[PDB]
């Protein structure tokens, strides 16, 4: 719904909205347009791990990629988050497929969030972690065409019962619980998100790739989000 | 009906036979007689705490009550919790007032819950918002201007519950320990010594809400005395 | 040193100091011979999982060890810990082998303990994770024959370049920081533990087994605490 | 020499051109000379809280410094410190007193880093016991009778500091990312309104210890002014 702030794993370089002419990661600040963005040697086939870290004090968000044995791939973008979300959210997955394809599995997700003030006697804090998914997972919200398989892997987009993934699907999984990361006499703010994906493809160059965002708590697909907007934006701008 | 799993501090009279003579804490499974209990010297006006812990390998469900500079009172009952509770809960406090002029004010809570073969949740509460959008609050349940969270009214006969909001899970096939741990502060506050009060943190399936008739020495939590 | 509780994993049964005529776990207070054990079904060549716990309140000592896609074991014993064991603490793996071997191998380690009194102002915790370990572990007292290996893995017992264990070793590995377990005004203490370990063995009937434990700071391999005595204790009372 | 890397709350007067007029909370690279400092409004007798951190992505240090009701002052120095510091280090607390009657009480430390590639470290102390078998105490550091950590004397030229007992594991080859948090709360206790003191969170070589003449504005930590 209105308001997002993301990590994008971006496969499917989109030229014309201002995508580098290569797979990247990027941070998105209320726009697909990339506020930042590095290059992202992905590896199809591979287990990939994303590390993801905001403090509001040093107002800096940033993303990690890497897989198992191999180098990895950093970007950081300055930004005051409280003058950008609510101070209520839902933090959540997203993924699409396009014409160009790919699984968008995820094997594992875990997150962190804390909310501190004057008075260690007034603040918050809220973690979940998740290694593989229920078949029923009671504590996520699942958005489109997201689903948990037998083998208890979240994949956020359509894949056949061959194991193979479909075009033009959208999923997102969201986590029950809204979390409180910003209120007037908040001292410090923090956040901290990890996943682990398996992305395969039997095309060339798949699409579209896979986001960690932060929402409204209301948050829902955008019609028309379909693609290279990751099942996040309405449109391009 | 809902299905219950509760750690209760009661202060009300209970009249039936096999139950005690004063305020105390107790282990409630299914039902509002509880599997086992312990006094509680209850301390109106100042600040208890509350400490809850079960594991699934010692199936030994447990409680401690304490006040600051003041001794604890503990309770402990053997069961397994997977044969009692849903795969998927909600967790929560209660509280109910008698005829009494009292309060039944959180000031914290927090929990952790781990599922291992795979799955942890952990919250905490010091203090709560005006809207508290993680909390799903049911009866006379609100948060106060100064963050805290007032179960009951601020005369008697008040229920209030505080769910979190989401769905927790404790309990799979697959499972080779489940573990959760609680903790809560909280403030009676009242101009008499020993009122009839109740206050709970407890366990039930995802669907839970307040059982008509519940109110004073169900905590809440039950229709019947059964 | 001389105050030892410890939860151990009893591959060779040495029948005349009590050990049951099969392969067990077991909670050891003060002695080797276990206040409590149950049946380990033992499979070498796999990664195995113990998880220990303790409150204070409960006043139970638990363990559990499973396999990847088999079955698990379970052992308890009711016993207040503060009436056995100092305020003050190291935790420790050992490991032992005989004139039957095996390796003692462990992938990880992590430890959790926490301390609680009337304020909340007044309180401990404690928490390490060791996924794979440092050539240099500097935050381990190594005692004896243990060492990480070139893998990462660390090695509690002997083993040879070739890959294989040798006989009559004793290791152990503590964590650096002492850990405060009790105190006068202690409302509710708890400790939580889970290691990974690999036993490999040509032999018939490997021996003779790991244990996680708990002692004084200053403990010790104790002379003559080869063997069936695991690293622990100085005789067989 | 140590190698240092400090978060410090300085109230001397610092008298080299460069640095400021006023209070200030400072983060320290490898000098006293402050790589980055912000204005600190030190309430003597109040109790003050820190937080810091770090994380080797975003290669950005940062420290608060706030009071209860009170609001904040913020300082970040963008650093890679896996190029300052070793790869295992000792944390701690330093203090030092001027000429003044004051005192530099720890309430509470916590701690938590994470080294990935595989290694977490994470403790947490609300007051201290007598003998905190977990704490390297130098110079004029002891624990008080309430169970608070006095980092200096209760005259001034004090210097004191308390280092946790266990390496941390903050950096390696293999490394992806290394991240860091701590907290502590501390009261400076004086009948003057801005004495001369310094009081920081540090992180160093782990056969760290107080250098000779380092008193005063050097904070415990630093031999020279360079
Ligand atoms: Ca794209
Ligand atoms: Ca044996
Ligand atoms: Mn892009
Ligand atoms: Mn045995």
């Amino acid at each position: 719904a209105d308001t997002i702030v993301a990590v994008e794993l971006d496969s499917y370089p989109n030229t014309d909205i201002g995508d580098p002419n290569y797979p990247h990661i990027g941070i998105d600040i209320k726009s697909i347009r990339s506020k930042s963005t590095a290059r992202w040697n992905m590896q199809t086939g591979k287990v990939g791990t994303v590390h993801i870290s905001y403090n509001s004090v040093a107002k800096r968000l940033s993303a990690v990629v890497s897989y198992s044995g191999s180098s990895s791939t950093t970007v950081s973008y300055d930004v005051d988050l409280n003058n950008v979300l609510p101070e209520w959210v839902r933090v959540g997955l997203s993924a699409t497929t396009g014409l160009y394809k790919e699984t968008n599995t995820i094997l594992s997700w875990s997150f962190t969030s804390k909310l501190k003030t004057n008075s260690a006697a007034d603040e918050n804090s809220l973690h979940f972690s998740f290694h593989k998914f229920s078949q029923n997972p009671k504590d996520l919200i699942l958005q489109g065409d997201a689903f948990t398989d037998s083998d208890g892997n979240l994949e956020l987009t359509k894949v056949s019962s061959s194991g193979d993934p479909q075009g033009n699907s959208v999923g997102r999984a969201l986590f029950y619980a809204p979390v409180h990361i910003w209120e007037k006499s908040a001292v410090v703010a923090s956040f901290d998100a990890t996943f682990t994906f398996l992305i395969k493809s039997p095309d060339r160059e798949p699409a579209d790739g896979i986001t960690f965002f932060i929402a409204n708590t209301d948050t829902s697909i955008p019609s028309g989000s379909g693609g290279r907007l990751l099942g996040l934006f309405p449109d391009a701008n």
